[PDB]
């Protein structure tokens, strides 16, 4: 009876707007039970939409639900065209709609059928972003007056009309894919490197030592120009220096890890164990950034996560506003549940977008607390969802002074 | 409610020996849900039942029996002392009762709460000995009218009393702790090397190239020894050569890697990923043996199976008369989910064995099939187990020629 | 004036199934000039058209057609989430219809704009496969007949109702891609290692030694398993043997290479050279086969073909229908003038493919010879494309005996 | 008629002095096109001259000069004596004036040929030197004024009568072949050490950091003296620290590399990938040097450079007076294509030079602006060039204080 309930009756993309793009997956069996995942993948939206539409959601129809593993092999496998964002994207998406499933079917929150809570709660850090550093400065104060025991900072560098992390104009909302084509950024490594030194000693003489403070370096220097970042910032000690360089070769993180003490962070573009693999065996990282809705789901996390934990390495997963929260509420089970732990990155959803995706999870102090609904505890209003069409938006480029199309 | 109803009510060990000792720890709730993990270690037997009994029993009443991952830390990290055969035993025993718990409290067998089914049914080897090749060709014969599709052939050296797997007197069932104090084997590496090739070379003249073939070598090779044997029985394709060499040093394996295809595996003396994690990384095995029972649960080896499995390494459980029927549901269960699923080792228990464990396991046609029951599938009958108490029996040990006391 | 002649006017894919299905991007400078390049991803088609379609090709309008390095970046970098066979196949579509443009403005077929032939004509292979050996030895012959000195032999195997590159009825023309979902295998590895040998035997008593003898294990093996398959056919001396093992891990290679000096080629399923700089650096394989329109065009394949040149190793482009006769003739100039050329694929498309995209390159005697058109000599009958509407259809998938997903 | 008009109907050599040695290759087609190459190899000149002369022009008669890469392979492999400054200087003529024609024929800018432009403009760095650091001082002060973003800054040692990159007598131009036999430079590491940081000190005092400021080491250390220079001027942040040792032993950089930060570039003196594949790959230098006439042309160069881009290395061509306009011209279009493009250098020609090459580079504000006529946009007039007879000028050499023959 439980194989015929668990039979896959449909399975469908919904995409929405409330405030940006997001793309869902719904997979509902024949007892009715749905699940849901993310499927966002931020400036190629579409791309996944059509790989699921087309190419996934047919061969779903008539499955067994509750067959996780065999369904991650099946289409990672099956592809033929193995690993890649918009393949693992969709892969996580079915990952992250039958874990839903499979913890509705069992009447449990995820992370008591991941092995049951290791935490009391989830530290958060949130994006404290300013102008100047003084403005920066501002936003810390805030976000510790909410609670938050770790920030992170960014500032402008002067000489730099665009820099990440900072809005264009102050106050507002910092939303990265701000425009239908991508924007142009201009870069200078060498006016950046002279600079950001400055903030985390300005927030150091005004904050202390208790603060945990993070920096993202948005992948913009060479490997030795990192090992020379790290160094200038080893006494203001940060909780992590994020994305020094670009790391689709990992040999690129071995000169900065033998040069700095400064604990270092990457993975956000990654969708595979194997884009990290041995960055986590040679001790090059300490946390480890992929998130759920990239990294291939929980299926494929759990791996990650587990293989980080022979090393030391911890997780820290990318929280932006473009994954879902459908993957947030994933994510906070698993960090429930994962022994290696570090800390989930907190950028807010917009109020509109909360509406749309109904959710149990709770924020409060500064800490998540996940749900104990059955299911990942995010569910959908299909109906509300409806009311906000998908407008294109792509990530900015960046370029230096020269015009060289740099990293973003 | 239901955290309530999974407060650890009362937790106890069970010693029997129906045809030979098991270790069994029982868990109950206040739900009045029980679980049960094996515990045996064979010839060591009360130390771990010590270990339970005094030190990991009085600090489980009252924990919740869901925190499956804060327990195995809690236990593992908080021994202070860790790894080790008794060690890891003991925490397997907890593990396994806890994750039988969390499938009954999901009201699913244990395969579906681990990610769901893999495979249809599960394939397992038999053990055929004989003290001459022909009495070893007869239980081959024998063990395939059975429907076993894969073999493991031992048999008697010339010129050496007594071997690995071939029992004392013919017939007889070959149960190796055999006597209450340790037996004292004779043992000659150089009549072994000599003769192991004309076993091998039978089995293929009567049998042919279709029948899985597997041998144990059991410790008594050094590697430049196990790497000549492995280049003289290349030509009969075994599944696997196991346990060439002691691989306390796990660089122990290198030469034989470098010098042979063969096949190769090992592990069944292991219990942390600790003592393997090195041979797995430099791809010096093609299959994992260490059981459930002894290397600290369901938990644990999950990990290990998972970093086998970027290294193409798959699973080949030990699974001998001295893990208990417990242990082989479990097994089973994982087998059946497990990607990199390569083989399960079927040493059958007595029916009496059965009779104080029954289970929902079912063997057909030279496979294992696993239990749809909710839990791991196993139970235990106290009221039976009552009636076979403890008789100590120890393993034997292997001398040289001159004395020397060397692996058994 | 040349610049604005080659801004960009319009961009546009066009999708059809001339016998099976096609995609590909064209771009139109406000000269008139167009180029087209291959954008088609076997079983994942619509994915791709969407990647294009959607995020892409808006970002094409206007843009100097001549920067074919910065928009190469531009797409790469600028995407955010690098790498993948959906993203890397759509920057080939433009990289590929770029360098066309390039070529016609310049007045030059594509080979001459590389630097000039480095040969006179470019050796092929063909397909060769049979339901027996027998089979198999008639379909060598027959190419042999059509002048090819190169051919890869497929047979089936034994006790296995399917493998790959053997139809499943015979004289039928085998295209993998043969239903809507995808088909299910089954497969053994054991038996195909105690026949595969038989095969390559039988090719060289009928055939002699002259003949160039290719083998595609496609993915089915594990390391030692591949290194024993190596050590088999070393007598026949066979021109590669391809996929033996999944690659993501690089190092799967290492096992394979160091016991056998059987040629070994891989690549097809990779999309950068971070799938191979360490496969190349190490000298694990002898021939790379990436092809242009999954591994990001001729900018990015230049680059993996001057990597490989330094340690020896030769270029064998994937050739099978679905890459279009756009990618075969811009690949059959790649060919003409990259130094450390090895082979072509040729697996001819159909009358209708070849009818539906014009090209000038020809083929005589077992070679291609690069056509003298400017640009790569392919276009697109778009009138007739639109008579032939997109089907769906899937590559299959592979199961073990005991149903495990496995690699097809 | 394309390959007839391609056909080479003549070829060969041109020497003059005006102001310096220059030997530059004309190689004209039967349809009257030509291109130019230079040929220069200080102090050595002759040489090339006459590998030219007596062994390479002789085989380009009649040759098809569109077959770039068959020409490179056939000059390069041909000679059987392989790599060499003479040797690969030869190479690169010849390759530099077939690009010449191949651009010419296709009617484009070099840079066009390649890939088109990464970048608007070229930064260049210039030749700042004086007797004392003050002297020093005043030339990067006069330097900065002309627009210059970026300075290489020498000056006299205090006890040491003569230094790198320092004029004899003030104010007179730099001209290291200064002297028909060489002349003989005393040297002391010990003195350079204890006064080179206060170099940069004092530039960083007077300029602040926005300057980019380099440093030419010119072969004088040992790696440990070399890594002590490192961490010394780590705090005055240079662009590169030049040539720190001899690097024939490309080993020579790992101390260097381990113990410091500053960054490193090398390169000169090399002609070959093969000189620094291994300091490339183990990301041991950040900037590579070796030039378009000394290192094989524009063919060798884009597969240095696209090596070194895998690594994050990026391109500073050595740029003295000693290669000539037709280098200069070459490489501002190869600077112009090249994504990793680090810096020019820019050491300016004398007007009677500029006049003997009319070329279409410009210099403006700092930068270099890449010509747009076809070709690499120089000629050479051959009229004027025969008003300016060869003179011998030598390399100096450099002893140590005990007369020690040094490294120069
Ligand atoms: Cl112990
Ligand atoms: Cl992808
Ligand atoms: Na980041
Ligand atoms: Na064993
Ligand atoms: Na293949
Ligand atoms: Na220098």
């Amino acid at each position: 009876y439980f194989q015929s309930m668990m039979k896959i009756r449909d399975a469908y993309t919904i995409v929405t707007c409330p405030g940006r793009n997001f793309v869902t997956l719904k997979i509902v069996t024949e007892s009715g039970t749905h699940g849901i995942g993310d499927a966002t993948l931020n400036g190629r939206e579409m791309a996944v939409a059509a790989y699921l539409d087309e190419h996934v959601v047919p061969a779903l129809i008539g499955r067994d639900a509750g067959r996780i593993e065999d369904t991650w092999q099946y289409l990672y496998r099956g592809a033929y065209w193995r690993r890649g964002p918009v393949t693992m994207t969709a892969i996580a998406a079915v990952d992250m709609a039958l874990w839903d499933i499979k913890a509705k079917a069992a009447g449990m929150p995820l992370y008591q059928l991941l092995g049951g809570k290791s935490r009391e709660r989830v530290m958060t850090y949130a994006h404290c972003t300013g102008q100047t550093i003084e403005d920066c400065l501002g936003e810390v104060a805030r976000h510790v007056e909410l609670g938050y025991r770790a920030v992170r900072v960014q500032s402008g560098v002067p000489g730099i009309e665009t820099t990440y992390g900072v809005a264009k104009t102050p106050g507002e909302r910092y939303e990265p894919a701000d425009s239908s084509l991508p924007a142009e950024h201009v870069w200078s490594t060498e006016k950046y490197l002279n600079h950001a030194p400055k903030l985390f000693a300005a927030v150091r003489e005004r904050f202390g030592d208790d603060l945990h403070v993070l920096h993202d370096v948005h992948h913009r220097l060479t490997p030795i120009e990192a090992a020379r970042l790290g160094k200038a910032v080893e006494p203001y000690h940060l909780f992590w220096l994020e994305d020094c360089v670009p790391a689709e070769n990992q040999e690129s993180l071995r000169l900065i890890r033998e040069h700095t003490t400064t604990p270092l962070a990457i993975g956000e573009v990654f969708n595979s164990i194997h884009d990290c693999r041995e960055l986590i065996q040679n001790q090059w990282i300490d946390y480890i950034r992929m998130p759920l809705t990239h990294g291939g789901g929980i299926t494929a996390m759990r791996r990650v996560a587990d293989l980080a934990s022979l090393y030391h390495v911890r997780t820290g997963f990318h929280g932006p506003t473009d994954l879902s929260p459908v993957c947030l509420g994933a994510a906070i089970h698993f960090d429930t549940w994962v022994p290696n732990f570090g800390i989930q990155e907190h950028m807010p959803h917009t109020d509109e977008t909360d509406a749309v995706f109904p959710h149990d999870y709770r924020f409060e102090d500064g800490h998540f607390l996940a749900g104990e609904s059955p299911g990942h505890g995010v569910d959908i209003d299909e109906e509300l969802a409806a009311k906000y069409p998908y407008e294109r938006a792509s990530l900015p480029v960046n370029r230096l002074e020269d015009g060289t199309l740099w990293h973003w």
